[PDB]
């Protein structure tokens, strides 16, 4: 039942994107995809678990964001079967807190990287499919999420390239809003970067 939900949400997403991420032209859907990670990155801070927050401009125009805090759990659900951060990363929930499958189902690819309870796990994803279950790649100390995404050049036209002006306005204003969380934003491309904490 699930699988089946699942996959009716990827496409209903990807059928109709301007309800969910905004529009699709201008730019404004397509930085609010790193602003739906980031602000997920939040919550995690505000739980008190993260300190620092990493959003990255790769050249490739793909979009990184990391943190520190404790790992989505990995135990696979008793319920549905799968890790819960398939369940996290694929399951639907205005335009605003729209949940992170969203940005998953608008991304020509996705990359999950967990840290915790010692070990390292990685998962792929395609316009929100996971290639694989979650799987043990290494061994760590480190806890914390990353997740990279390339945006759907089928779902975003004419503005197709991050601006590091766009999402160094709105990581300052999450600083401002969240006094504490500390955010780095880095440009690859360019070598930029700057640190936002309020
Ligand atoms: C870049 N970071 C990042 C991106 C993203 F798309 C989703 C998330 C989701 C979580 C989360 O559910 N954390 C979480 C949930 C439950 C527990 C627990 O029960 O121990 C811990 C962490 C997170 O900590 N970081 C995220």
């Amino acid at each position: 039942s699930s699988s089946i939900k699942v996959l009716k949400g990827l496409d209903a997403v990807r059928k109709r994107p301007g309800m969910y991420i905004g529009d699709t032209d201008d730019g404004t859907g397509l930085h609010h995809m790193v602003f739906e990670v980031v602000d997920n990155a939040i919550d995690e801070a505000l739980a008190g678990h993260c300190k620092e927050i990493i959003v990255t401009i790769h050249a490739d125009n793909s979009v990184s964001v990391q943190d520190d805090g404790r790992g989505i759990p990995t135990g696979i659900h008793p319920e549905e079967g799968v890790s819960a951060a398939e369940v996290i990363m694929t399951v639907l929930h205005g335009l605003h807190g729209v949940g992170v499958s969203v940005v998953n189902a608008l991304s020509q690819k996705l990359e999950l990287v967990i840290q915790r309870e010692g070990k390292i796990h990685r998962q792929i994803y395609e316009h929100g499919v996971p290639q694989a279950p979650l799987a043990v790649t290494g061994e760590t100390e480190k806890t914390g999420t990353m997740v990279r995404f390339w945006p759907s050049l089928e779902t975003f036209t004419n503005v197709t390239e991050f601006e590091y002006e766009i999402l160094a306005k709105r990581l300052r204003e999450l600083s401002f809003l969240n006094s504490g969380v500390s955010i780095r934003l880095r440009d690859k491309r360019d070598g930029k970067e700057d640190h936002f904490h309020y």
